[PDB]
DNA sequence: CTTGAATG
DNA sequence: CATTCAAG
DNA sequence: CTTGAATG
DNA sequence: CATTCAAG
């Protein structure tokens, strides 16, 4: 019964996660950069109302807030079984071509899983949920983000943005496997033994016997918990011989 | 009057020519080959009518003979205004294809052009019509080139083939322009000062002097017309200071 | 919906 | 160069 | 006319 | 992948 036992470190009882000891992100500009307002394209009331929801929860939350930008981009109306089940997804190309880049840090998955020892058996295997969402934003990075949205009859200011790395910005995935790093290497140094594999908000715990494991685990799920970081109880693989990670089934003193 | 004094070496004096000193030509197939018979497309008689006097011209000169051969390929009827004047264009590609390659020993236009002294000016271009014509084909290699020949009314037999090396055949060019080097070695031993440039049917004779060059065509001529080779009087640029040779023009101390 | 690389 | 694909 | 490389 | 080009 680990789900009791950490209610902190899963998405399913911890409530939205929020990485405390990391300070809200600053975005840096290309030199030459300046705020391109694209406008947004006509959106019907079936796609409307299938985004609502998540929009007022996001709200609800704090992850989104109302704003007045320079900036603003698309937001599109994306489904998956034919016609139903609606979320948004804002288009970021145009600001993404505005951002300085960084250097991509976050190792392939091939070079990734070649520190597992053949000696650490035992895995678990642990996905953040709403990982981006738990670094925040400096204020001052926020307008970049920003999109609007118009509710059928009775509806808010006009563009909101968001307080939380966003999906779709192109530095996302480094920036959270970087911040996951720093909050991570004490836990790293206080389990000398413990093999620690991290790709963005995949995270894969590897041991030499159940019991480490088991230890290990306890003590990575109360770690995260206490960052703030919160783990799907749901897909969660503990203490298994053989587990999935990043499209790779790890079996017998291998991976 | 260079016209007069060399009847023989003159197209428009001499005849058909025919290289009396080369060997009638063998060609080699390829291992494998087999011959090809291709059916011949139907040919209007607006097309049959521009080229019957070709054909028949060249019957005439003993060029085309009839034959019955295992092989066979397409005659087309090629215009050049708008839809008058014809002349027989043969697609030999499926012959080419099964005859044993040879080395292309013909140099590109820029090489050969490079042999050419700023010491000799004074230059005269000569043109072989008919060329590949002068060259003998051997009686077993001659059914290789059939093609069929239907006459409006009285048609002759069925199929013609040549008895000299035809245009179309990749290997032409090469065993033409090798073969007129054979029969010029010794105008060139016998001209040691005089340039000589080939260029399968393209030759540039360079002197010092305009005397030299007035000589040595006056040489030159009378060797081409002696071996069986005729050139154009209508083309010929006589001991000029300025000719036009391979789509360059030679001025002034250089090509 | 808009984009830009990949195919036909 | 009209389509398809893959993505934000 | 039929082909095969080069472009769109 | 439908067209154009260049050729025999």
């Amino acid at each position: 019964t680990w789900l009791s036992d950490f209610p902190q470190a899963w998405a399913e009882t911890g409530g939205m996660g929020l990485a405390v000891r990391q300070a809200p992100l600053i975005i840096p500009l290309k030199a030459t950069s300046t705020p391109v307002s694209i406008k947004q394209y006509p959106m019907s009331q079936e796609a409307r109302l299938g985004i609502k929801p998540h929009i007022q929860r996001l709200l609800d939350q704090g992850i989104l807030v109302p704003c007045q930008s320079p900036w603003n981009t698309p937001l599109l109306p994306v489904k998956k079984p034919g016609t139903n089940d609606y979320r948004p997804v804002q288009d970021l190309r145009e600001v993404n071509k505005r951002v300085e880049d960084i250097h991509p840090t976050v190792p392939n998955p091939y070079n990734l899983l070649s520190g597992l020892p053949p000696s650490h058996q035992w895995y678990t295997v642990l996905d953040l949920k709403d990982a981006f969402f738990c670094l925040r934003l400096h204020p001052t990075s926020q307008p970049l983000f920003a999109f609007e949205w118009r509710d059928p009859e009775m509806g808010i200011s006009g563009q909101l943005t968001w307080t939380r790395l966003p999906q779709g910005f192109k530095n996302s995935p480094t920036l959270f496997d970087e911040a996951l790093h720093r909050d991570l290497a004490d836990f790293r140094i206080q389990h000398p033994d413990l093999i620690l594999l991290q790709y963005v908000d995949d995270l894969l715990l590897a041991a030499t016997s159940e019991l480490d494991c088991q230890q290990g685990t306890r003590a990575l799920l109360q770690t995260l918990g206490n960052l703030g970081y919160r783990a799907s109880a749901k897909k969660a693989q503990i203490c298994q011989k053989q587990v999935k990670y990043l499209g790779y089934l790890l079996k017998e003193g291998q991976r």
